[PDB]
């Protein structure tokens, strides 16, 4: 409608340096010409414009290392869900601004060429986010960090719903090329799979490999506004010349050049599994690539140093921890365990001894996940015939680490099964989980639940060991993208009360409970929403026509269809609304548009079969006349990161409704507080730290606790005590067993009465009651608005803990040993020496 | 060692603002800083700035004929050799010198940077280096022309000989990028596979077919000095992203995404095969991709022409060949015409007369050879499964041309079976070359002796059904490559005498011969040749370690290895040489440097035996100490176009041997002839024209005739005839025979002798006397000096008519409908419209 915002200085000289090197681009770049330019085109020429102003300053960060030689950072993740790029580049540049003007003074709109750039789409959900919003905070912080993964050709499936069906599609995101990174193809490296060791004279070597070549293509990360920009670098994986052609002695020429994208499909596609674990061999060899790849940049940058001249000299491997550290993002990287020690013993010579004390200081793991099946047990027959050499460090490695264990608890023989990273079973298999534990010198929770957990249950016998490992880090959300660029409006009435220093000092937001009984701070943030509330109901009308009404209750639910996330007890919410108002008419109710909206993996049948169940409620709700515009459920195709920056502003209510003690932390909960949606959700993850910070009575918690869980489990879970004593429960059963929602098909939905009923590994019924309680206090609360907007002020208010800069800084403080920073590297500035 | 020349005029304002840009690129292009940069980012900073002062004039060029709205030429090949483009960008362009100055004044050397670029292999050999001559004259004359073809990812492998065998690997030109061509994404299109023909009330339809998507890359090509920047534009296959995926009911998410490479197999690689036919189904497809996509472009742009806002309008396709003209380079593109056929008829909706009357006058054909199993006999199977409606034209166009030959010729039916597109026999086949015989308004051969045969051999029934369409066209060779560049110092005095308007109108270097008795031009021309034996002896010493004397005379053949164009006979003299000089070791004989390149088919096992002789006589000859220094064999390693711009300067003698009536040109023998080689060859080809053009005396020709070779064969070519009255002869079969040339293992070349003694189909034994004659006649020419450059001098004033402007500008005239033009199309300049 209309801003101007503190997106920056639009300065006369700037406006116009910028309409200059747009015209360029557009001519020499792309080489259109104004009459034959599509909005695509004026999109890759502002992308370009944009991009110039950060390599002079990416130049000068990467030399500046080079001559400070910190400690660097090296955060290994398989997946880094960074949305689209050129937004955020121009907020941490100063640059929205000055080229809103540049685009308008050109005749173009901004918004439109924004949303021509396709998102980088190489994450699943929050882990990868995570990864995503640490390089904006370790940037911001000036730390040397690098941020290395698989530049995946096709990142995460788009999803299409057809009749209802999620349907999968490519996302071939490079379609249109990527004028963010720059492929390095002379820095490539080999990375070597198969081969046998043969033990000969002194020490093991891996002899005939098979070789795939890593190219790196590097992406610039700026920090906000402090000149610092660090460097994402992501490995594709290309087929070697001579091997992949000669081995000769027929087998056709055509043939072995077809087959080189056998081995460049090690990096063609991301693997699609939130919360679950594929032991299949192309995803252990992607796990294998990064880690071999980026093993080799860290040891050729350490060579560098400054020991490659003195510092001391006769290469006293001895300094490595005190200039490396290796983030593991998860058991993923974890084989960067074995090979560091691979390198150090084989390659490098030292003693087992020296190699595993460097090893263990310098590794570290993120814990993601208390659910069993999630964690990686990659059978040893895979491992030998791939690797050979590593599983060999692992059994090694093993075995000191049992004999630590026992000479530790002497007599405890089924400590000594539990604590083995091999598995004995029918298929014998390495517990990766167990390997980062014994090789890392920390191990960390996502949240203080989920760190009090993994000491308490599923990693006792290792804190018993090792206590000094565990270790705490609550998840965090980039100010930056999750408010200035998502929320332009909440980020300006902010600062116009407080200031600007919120957004790289998020605890400054407690400053604003001084105006929670301020009227025109109160009548700002409701502005603000209802203004976000429009602007997404618009949305939904173009993009995809629906028609929602912009004055109800916006209730979303937007994440990964999993069990454990409670989809199901949401829909039981929405259908009881349903039936309330079919049985009174005309009650009023508070009307709510409600959202649901995320991505199942491709083969899992339940979380299928729950897109179909919610487009189904929608489809009887949608067209009864009785409900009118009362309620409406939306069901948000192709949830990705560029669709949470619509969504989240336009939030009302945030569900965060998982069974107490399974969400790990949970990050979109943050999102939302940040931007004024209020909170309804179990005491589960980060849930719990985020309503010790606003106050229980700001925050809408219902249902069972982990304690009560593990009482009702002890007890037995029976499903149809609850379908007995509740009956707007016993209806809805009924309903779906009828085909009330599948009319042309009734049994359609029995696979999920079915287990409701009887296999509920996240007991729905069980939270059932107090959850439509606690829906019945929301709206109460939503129609008497100043006092919803009050509870807001005070949610958004408290936000700061949950940025990633702080969870950044006790990384650096108390896991890295590196100090954060905010003094702003001098100024982008030409000198060519 | 020096130069100046004039590479055109190194003016004050571009010296300094080429250095700038270069300056600019290395910055933000490269993101690599002066003390980072290695000589390949030199090499692509000067890359980018050179097309920097290309885009305006593509830009103006294309938009220029969409405003005067030409006949546009399309030269459809499978093949397009271009070699590398730097410097011919910089000749073309006038930068030369400017560049070179700004590159020295920048601490650089030019030509250390030109040597890192690739070379662009998408070809084998003569055709597709024809089609990359033939697009440099058709800028040149500024005709609206495009060159089409597929971008393929492998070009022709590079050659290794290791162990003197031969080794291909794998051409991966593409792994540092390309900075010349310019993705087009926007502009992909469909090209429909498989599939079924539905007959229904109004026509067939082509229905089931799967889908293959179309990318354009646009190359610039530009003018010699006129303005002009046309477009090469070749297409990639990319998989569409829905049914390469959806299509359901399990089979894998990852699977779906990994087999994407198999439709994008299709322009992997470039088929390796001179003179040969491969019947596989990638070629079909490889051959129908570019035919597809490319005339749907024709087809769009033709709707646009000034049509598509009337000239009539009620589409009257009845203008399309006064507004397209469609070249076939051989067979390859020949279903450009049922495709022609396919779109007008089912998809266009005119009727089969009017469409075919539009097909034969916009498509023509050039035939490149002769001999039988280079014919395009596709079996129908294969045409039915892939290309059903296609057949289906072509077994409607076979019967309506048989019922005009039946017609023409009552009662004569053998004709009508040797006629037929349709070959019986136990697999039923489709000739190609009777397609386009029957649907292109004009047929032509590739020079003088070619054309004559097709009319009196090979085509005789067609010429007298259609005598008016055969043809002739002798072919060419750029001066622009072919001397300009490879030759700066040969252009320099040439033009230090006659000025430079001859680079395009080399008819002018006939005002040359006044100089054949100048001693200031004998010296001169003689100088140049001795310079650049000195510098390939160098490079030969650098790049491959070798040495050779420069003082020798250098014999050299370089083609691909084929049976035909006798690599053998040659290896037939230089062991005879061998022999004289080792019966009489103290005979003076006039030393040369014999070396032989070329690429051998890889299952061509003939080729690679020849190859692997040529290194076993140089095993001996190098290394025997009674020859010394005067005779040495070199097998020149991956010839291709940039080695050929290094090696025929250097040349003295160029070997044209190929059997009489099998060569249908050759476009090595005019390269040689500008560069001041002198030629010994057979009447073949185009040698027969060239001998004519500098009178026979100028000229060493040998051997057979066409005429004699008929009569051999009509007698029996008995081999045996020539051992037994040739002792020489005799004695080197014996020393293949028993292990002279390969000791350890002496059966080695027994192929080879029952080959040449049985199964000679190229008669190199009754070619040996008079060539070993013959090359006696050269060696006494070459020690008396002044006497060989007076020969040369009247060989290099007498490449005229060789030029490719001269080929083209009949093209042009006599087939397309278009006159040529040399007027300087307006100055690059700005303005922004
Ligand atoms: O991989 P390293 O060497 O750390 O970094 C690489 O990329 C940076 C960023 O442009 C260059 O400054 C550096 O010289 C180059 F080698
Ligand atoms: O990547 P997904 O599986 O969505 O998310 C996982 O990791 C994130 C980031 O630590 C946690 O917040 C979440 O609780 C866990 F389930
Ligand atoms: O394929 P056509 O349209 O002929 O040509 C295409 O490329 C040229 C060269 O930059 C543009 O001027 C033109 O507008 C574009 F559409
Ligand atoms: O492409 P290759 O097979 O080398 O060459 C073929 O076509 C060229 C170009 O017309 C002819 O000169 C040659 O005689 C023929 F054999
Ligand atoms: C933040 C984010 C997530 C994480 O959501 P949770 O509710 O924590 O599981 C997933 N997907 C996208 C696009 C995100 O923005
Ligand atoms: C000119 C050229 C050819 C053609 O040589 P011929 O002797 O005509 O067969 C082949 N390869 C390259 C690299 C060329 O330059």
């Amino acid at each position: 409608r209309k801003q101007i915002s503190v997106r920056g200085l639009a300065g006369v000289e700037n406006v116009t340096e910028l309409k200059k090197n747009f015209n360029r681009h557009l001519h020499f770049t792309l080489v259109k010409d104004r009459n034959v330019a599509t909005p695509r085109d004026y999109y890759f020429a502002l992308a370009h414009t944009v991009r110039d102003h950060l390599v002079g300053r990416w130049i000068r960060t990467q030399q500046h290392y080079y001559e400070k030689d910190p400690k660097r950072i090296y955060y290994l993740s398989l997946e880094f869900y960074m949305g689209r790029t050129l937004q955020n580049t121009m907020v941490n540049l100063a640059l929205e601004n000055a080229c809103d003007e540049a685009t308008y003074q050109l005749g173009l709109d901004m918004e439109e060429l924004e949303e021509i750039e396709e998102d980088a789409g190489l994450g699943n959900g929050g882990l990868g986010r995570l990864a995503a919003c640490f390089l904006d905070s370790m940037a911001t912080l000036g730390l040397a960090a690098y941020g290395y993964g698989i530049r995946y050709e096709f990142g995460i499936f788009n999803q299409k719903i057809c009749g209802g069906w999620q349907m999968e599609e490519a996302d071939d995101w490079l379609r249109y090329g990527n004028p963010w990174e720059k492929a390095r193809p002379e820095f490539t490296l080999p990375v070597h799979f198969y081969g046998r060791v043969e033990h000969t004279s002194q020490g093991a070597k891996w002899v005939d490999t098979q070789v795939v070549l890593a190219m790196p293509y590097d992406t610039p990360v700026p920090g906000y506004r402090n000149n610092v920009v660090n460097t994402m670098r992501l490995w594709s994986a290309k087929a070697p010349n001579d091997f992949n052609l000669k081995d000769f002695n027929v087998g056709g020429y055509i043939q072995a050049v077809l087959d080189r994208n056998l081995a460049e499909n090690i990096s063609r596609v991301l693997y699609p599994n939130d919360n679950f674990f594929e032991g299949k061999e192309l995803r252990l060899k992607q796990e294998y690539f990064v880690v071999a790849a980026t093993l080799q940049d860290i040891i050729r940058r350490f060579k560098s140093s400054k020991f490659g001249c003195r510092d001391p000299v006769r290469t006293n491997f001895d300094a490595f921890p005190d200039k490396v550290a290796i983030q593991l993002n998860d058991t993923h990287p974890s084989l960067a365990i074995p090979e560091l020690m691979r390198v150090l013993v084989d390659l490098e010579r030292l003693d087992w001894d020296k190699a595993w004390e460097v090893t263990v200081k310098t590794c570290a793991y993120t814990n993601h996940t208390v659910i069993p099946e999630a964690l990686e047990r990659w059978p040893v027959h895979l491992l030998e015939t791939l690797l050979p050499r590593h599983l060999q460090i692992i059994y090694e490695i093993n075995q000191r680490f049992l004999n630590r264990v026992a000479a530790a608890f002497p007599g405890d023989v089924d400590r000594l099964r539990r604590m083995s990273l091999v598995e004995e079973g029918a298929v014998k298999r390495i517990n990766m989980a167990h390997l980062c534990i014994a090789g890392s010198h920390a191990v960390n929770g996502v949240a203080r639940i989920h760190s009090e957990i993994l000491k308490k249950t599923i990693f006792k016998d290792f804190y018993e060991l090792e206590p000094h490992k565990f270790q705490n880090k609550t998840n965090g959300i980039t100010p930056r993208r999750w408010l200035v660029l998502c929320n332009p409006g909440l980020a300006e009435i902010i600062a116009e009360r407080i200031g600007e220093e919120y957004i790289s000092d998020l605890d400054q937001l407690r400053k604003l409970l001084s105006y929670v009984d301020d009227e025109a701070f109160i009548r700002d943030v409701a502005k603000v929403k209802q203004e976000n509330k429009l602007k997404f109901a618009a949305y939904l009308e173009r993009e995809y026509k629906v028609h929602i009404n912009p004055n109800s209750l916006f209730d979303v639910q937007v994440k990964r269809i999993h069990e454990y996330k409670r989809q199901l007890l949401n829909c039981l919410h929405v259908i009881t609304l349903y039936n309330r108002i079919k049985k009174e008419p005309n009650k009023f109710v508070v009307p709510r548009t409600v959202m649901i909206g995320g991505k199942a993996a491709p083969g899992y049948h339940m979380a299928k079969m729950i897109i179909k169940l919610i487009t189904a409620i929608g489809d009887v709700v949608n067209h009864d006349p009785v409900v009118g515009d009362r309620l409406r459920v939306i069901f948000l195709e192709n949830y990705r990161v560029s669709l949470a920056e619509k969504v989240i502003p336009a939030a009302d209510l945030s569900e965060q409704i998982s069974t107490a003690g399974t969400e790990a932390s949970g990050t979109g909960n943050m999102k939302f507080m940040l931007n004024g949606a209020l909170t309804i959700g179990t005491m589960d993850g980060a849930n719990v730290e985020m309503a010790e910070e606003a106050g229980e009575e700001n925050f809408f918690i219902f249902g069972m606790r982990v304690e009560d869980v593990d009482r009702l489990d002890q007890r037995g879970y029976n499903a149809q005590e609850y379908y007995d004593r509740i009956p707007e429960l016993r209806q809805i059963i009924e309903q779906l067993s009828s085909g009330f929602f599948s009319p042309k098909q009734p049994d359609l939905f029995k696979d999920i009465v079915n287990m409701l009923m009887h296999h509920d590994r996240f007991k729905v019924f069980a939270d059932y009651e107090e959850y439509v309680k606690c829906q019945e206090r929301v709206s109460a609360l939503y129609k008497n608005p100043r006092e919803w907007t009050r509870m807001v002020i005070r949610n958004i208010a408290t936000s700061g803990k949950f940025s990633s800069d702080r969870t950044i800084a006790q990384y650096a403080r108390e896991i890295w040993g590196v100090e954060p920073s905010r003094q702003r590297l001098p100024a982008p500035d030409e000198k060519i020496p």
